[PDB]
């Protein structure tokens, strides 16, 4: 599971007794004889500037000073009301306390409120350095601060887009390959910091900048490795080692741009946005070391001020575009307008190995979107860190379950022609498409030879997502089975949306998952009066349900199914109930005596009928009430009506499987391909992938993973 950390909620439900009020730190050096930090605390409070397991702590100073003794003279800077922001990693333990590591990449100063020019970076540096040492020394007190902070955490059990409709994702390793090839980062530098006429200079060359781990959400972090460099510390010169780097941290933003990308799936009438570094650079930490290891830590302090200057002046030279997005674009095929972004953001999810080093394959860089002018009024930058771990692919695309049910399931039930568009309702809350009023399911010939309407109350027909499976449910399917008896049936079947290799292409197929489950119930009075008639009627109906056709069976098969029906008959609250579980279905299939050959003919015929009915589906996706009433009044077995509709429901996977190939003919193609096992004209999932990422492009996708798992998640290779 993924732990969501709701820092905004934590803030609105919040300790300082844990911290002694008076702080004091001292550091001896060479050029700086003595640095001294001394003051009193006003208040620590958690902020909502943190993301995931990286809260930000703001610590306001009541009064105090930083004094820097340069030997001859000194500088004493007042700290009244000055704040400092600390960022840390929190690791939950079993009992709901947290550990906090103290390595410099995880436990570091984000910012302070000290007012300084480019000359006085040295003041800023020593305030942060001495304060950070103080925080390390009070690590156990900070752990206690956190333990007592009543941190709000939602456990996210299955994969999530965290409020977003779509998400386009690549691994850090992939993004590092783009950065390197594009070669748009500053290679050479002359980094300078001057203070009191002392000058500190770094001159050399970077290797390719690498996106790395340790931050999350909007905070993007790069290792800038030094290839070689000469470090001139006010006349004293040191040559770098080959392990030297700076770890920096920036935000990105989407800049308006003239259209330069082509969207093959769109009209190219959007506004293009290029995702680039925002303008500046936090240096989180660094490895600066000379070939003789003689450099003091003071030497390294000054030197990092030179790079700080340089990164602040030159970050705009890192000209990488991390994402090209066409916003408010019209799609070429209007049935895929729902995949075109109307709001965007980005984010990342860092993942570490068991030994706490970067996992660049599991770590995710992400562009996210809302579609169809759905607004996200709380745009989180958090990204579920499990996606690429699961897909084991370098890239992926995600669609949220609410979007999936509004665009795929809604249509699939429409394609079934069990229900008209006037009667259909989508419930995002329960991931369910259902009927808003009573409907006729269809005409059936009852046990006394009379044609009667079978019907379903509001809410009783359901096509839904449950445990990552598509579930077709009919509850309380009612009709008069004979002799004035009113019978009631429940039917339930799970389907799985997998990818199958066909002609060496990956094809999205919706297929039965396990046996169905059928229940029947009747007034108890009627069961007593009319038992043997009810059993035979139940046997008939369960047989057509199981087999998908109301065909004549062996006289022996009906008495064999009759013993089983009877043996599951129980009583609840003035009604008799019969539950036919999954092994009961398997046993009933054997007792039917139906051969493999006859089942194929049943399916063939159901498929043909499905294709024939699908001609009455308009480009809209909908079928006319008069056509629906005609199909419905024609008497047929409950089982066969359900099975013909299922062919249309599974066929609606054409939406993922053969984009391009109107809707009615598209449907007929897939229904036909599934019946003949002929997908030579079928492109498969990659056709749908092209619709997803036409308007959301990387700096340059074959799909080999495609399941429901909290989100519809497509994973592949570029």
């Amino acid at each position: 599971p993924f732990i969501y950390y709701d820092w905004k909620k934590t803030i609105l439900k919040n300790i300082n007794e844990i911290i002694p009020k008076t702080f004091f730190m001292e550091l001896h050096g060479t050029k700086i004889t003595n640095s001294t930090l001394n003051g009193t605390w006003k208040a620590w409070n958690l902020t909502d500037e943190g993301e995931g397991s990286h809260p930000v702590l703001k610590c306001i100073i009541d009064d105090g000073y930083l004094d820097m003794n340069f030997g001859a003279s000194s500088e004493k800077i007042p700290l009244k009301n000055v704040w400092i922001k600390l960022c840390m990693k929190i690791n939950p333990n079993s009992d709901g306390t947290y550990s906090i590591p103290e390595k410099s990449s995880s436990f570091y100063i984000k910012d302070n409120s000290l007012k300084i020019s480019k000359d006085n970076l040295i003041l800023d540096k020593y305030l942060n350095k001495l304060m950070l040492s103080y925080f390390k020394n009070n690590i156990k007190n900070i752990e206690m601060f956190i333990n007592k902070s009543r941190i709000q955490t939602k456990v996210v059990g299955d994969l999530s887009l965290l409020g977003w409709n779509t998400e386009n994702s690549v691994s850090f390793r992939t993004m590092n390959e783009f950065i390197k090839k594009d070669n748009l980062y500053p290679k050479d530098f002359k980094a300078v910091y001057s203070y009191r006429k002392m000058t500190f200079t770094a001159t050399g060359t970077f290797d390719s900048w690498e996106m790395t781990t340790g931050a999350d959400g909007r905070n993007i972090r790069f290792k800038c490795p030094i290839k070689s460099a000469a470090y001139d510390l006010d006349g004293d010169v040191f040559n770098s080692s080959t392990e030297n780097f700076l770890l920096i941290q920036v935000d990105l933003t989407y800049f308006d741009s003239k259209t330069t990308i082509n969207d093959p799936t769109g009209e190219n009438d959007g506004k293009q946005f290029n995702l680039k570094v925002k303008t500046n650079v936090l240096i989180v930490t660094y490895n600066l070391t000379d070939t003789d290891g003689s450099m003091s830590s003071e030497d390294k302090d000054f030197l990092s001020l030179a790079f700080r200057n340089w990164f602040n002046d030159n970050i705009q030279q890192f000209e990488q575009i991390f994402a090209y997005i066409l916003l408010d674009e019209t799609a070429k095929i209007p049935e895929y307008q729902w995949l075109k972004p109307t709001q965007i953001s980005y984010g990342s999810a860092s993942v570490e190995t068991a030994n706490d080093e970067p996992d660049l394959d599991a770590s995710i860089f992400s562009a996210m979107s809302m579609v169809e002018n759905n607004t996200n009024s709380t745009p989180s930058h958090a990204v579920d860190n499990r996606m690429l771990q699961l897909t084991k692919t370098q890239a992926a695309f995600g669609i949220s379950f609410p979007l999936f049910i509004e665009h795929f399931l809604k249509q699939a039930l429409l394609s079934s022609q069990f229900i008209s568009v006037d009667d259909i309702v989508a419930d995002i809350n329960t991931l369910t498409i259902t009927n808003n009023k009573q409907i006729i399911f269809g005409k059936v010939e009852n046990s006394d030879g009379k044609n009667v309407d079978s019907s379903l109350k509001p809410g009783k027909l359901k096509l839904s997502l449950q445990n990552n499976l598509i579930v077709l449910e009919l509850f309380d399917l009612t009709w008069e089975q004979g002799r004035g008896v009113t019978g009631h049936f429940d039917f339930r079947q799970e389907y799985e949306l997998t990818l199958e290799s066909k002609s060496e292409k990956q094809i999205p197929i919706l297929k039965v998952h396990d046996e169905p489950e059928i229940e029947y119930y009747v007034e108890e009075a009627q069961w007593k009066a009319n038992e043997d008639m009810i059993v035979s009627a139940v046997v008939g109906t369960v047989f057509s349900m199981i087999l998908g056709a109301g065909m004549k069976l062996a006289g022996s098969a009906l008495s064999k199914a009759g013993k089983l029906i009877r043996s599951k008959a129980t009583t609840i609250k003035g009604r008799k109930k019969i539950y036919i579980n999954r092994s009961n279905v398997r046993q009933l299939r054997k007792d039917s005596g139906v051969t493999e050959m006859e089942l194929q003919r049943i399916n063939r015929r159901n498929s043909s009928i499905a294709s024939e009915d699908a001609r009455f589906i308009s480009n809209n996706g909908t079928t006319s009430i008069q056509t629906l009433g005609d199909m419905k009044k024609k008497p047929m077995s409950t089982g066969q009506r359900i099975a013909i509709g299922v062919k249309k429901i599974t066929g609606t996977a054409v939406m993922f499987g053969a984009v391009g190939l109107n809707f009615g003919e598209m449907l007929i193609n897939y229904i036909n391909a599934m019946e003949n096992n002929d997908y030579s004209a079928i492109p498969g999932i990659n056709s749908f992938m092209q619709q997803c990422i036409g308007a959301m492009q990387w700096p340059d996708l074959k799909v080999t993973f495609g399941k429901l798992q909290g989100i519809y998640l497509l994973g592949g290779t570029l």
